[PDB]
């Protein structure tokens, strides 16, 4: 029920949290942020990435 993500889906398959505790959108599903694999430490999300740079 809860639309997630950039592309405002539902959850499914793999999902990844921001670290960012101001992200906006929060959860993201792999591939609208192109990962394979779960990160292996902290994870920014594009929009959060272009924000702290
Ligand atoms: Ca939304
Ligand atoms: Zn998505
Ligand atoms: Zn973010």
């Amino acid at each position: 029920e809860p639309r997630y993500c950039i592309c405002n889906q539902v959850s499914y398959g793999e999902m990844v949290g921001c670290d960012n505790q101001d992200c906006p959108i929060e959860w993201f599903h792999y591939g609208c942020v192109g990962l394979t694999e779960a990160p292996k430490g902290k994870w920014y999300c594009p929009q959060c990435t272009a924000a702290m740079k």
